[PDB]
């Protein structure tokens, strides 16, 4: 949703200060190691977190006055803005800019370990993990444990998912003006097999499938995830190089 966007991956000029540029050191020595896909070590993942939650909107420059907070849009959901900071083959660290009621559809992040800190707004997250070696109802729909359904309201701590845990199936939706500071490692590739995949999710008594018993209490804590094509709505946008007088 926003790995389309063309940007200078492996940048060799930057500037950054204080908590950025502390953030950035540690990215670099966090997610060097190891095959594609390898999570960082449990040491090196609390070092990271730690990072990132002393970092507040101001010290990396965003603020809810900014443009990218309002959208005018009719027909659809308001116009999220992606806000690139740094990319290269083992990780990305980016903002997104939520206006109210903006959406990051549910979707996946495959062999991919993401920090996320809510920098300011309310937001609300849901999150599901596959429930492996499961019975499906048909190839492109598979049972799904929650993790997460609850509002956010900064200030907010970092959390984690991971490829295969901590959520890695979520959806966002701002109720304000939301800004998100996510780092990602490493980016979705579609050349590598990283694809980002969406998905319409169903209560688990949508469907019932043979082999299959879920006691009645713990079915609200299941669902069903149905693969979906990305469409032009679910895509962040860029922001202006030049923002004028
Ligand atoms: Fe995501
Ligand atoms: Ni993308």
């Amino acid at each position: 949703m926003h790995h389309h966007h063309h940007h200078s991956s492996g940048r060799e000029n930057l500037y950054f200060q204080g908590h950025m540029q502390k953030l950035f050191d540690t990215c670099k020595k966090v997610f060097a190691d190891g095959k594609s896909g390898t999570v960082p070590s449990q040491e090196n993942i609390e070092m990271l977190r730690a990072v990132l939650d002393e970092i507040k909107p101001e010290d990396v420059g965003v603020n809810p006055k900014m443009s990218y907070f309002r959208s005018t849009v009719t027909g659809r959901s308001p116009l999220v803005t992606y806000l690139h900071i740094y990319a290269c083959h083992r990780f990305s660290i980016c903002i997104f800019c939520l206006p109210p009621s903006g959406v990051i559809p549910l979707h996946n992040h495959p062999e991919m370990t993401v920090f996320s800190k809510l920098l300011f707004g309310t937001m609300h997250i849901k999150s599901y993990d596959w429930v492996p070696d499961s019975p499906q109802p048909s190839s492109d729909t598979r049972l799904a444990k929650v993790k997460v359904d609850s509002d956010f309201t900064a200030p907010c701590d970092t959390s984690i998912l991971y490829p295969a845990d901590g959520g890695n199936m979520h959806c966002f939706t701002a109720k304000t003006a939301c800004a998100v500071l996510d780092v990602i490692g490493p980016p979705y590739s579609d050349p590598a097999g990283r694809h980002c995949t969406y998905y319409f999710d169903y209560p688990f008594s949508s469907f019932s499938v043979d082999g299959v018993v879920v006691a009645e209490e713990e079915k609200e804590g299941y669902a069903w995830l149905k693969e979906r094509e990305e469409k032009p709505e679910d895509l962040t946008v860029t922001a202006l190089m030049y923002s004028g007088p």
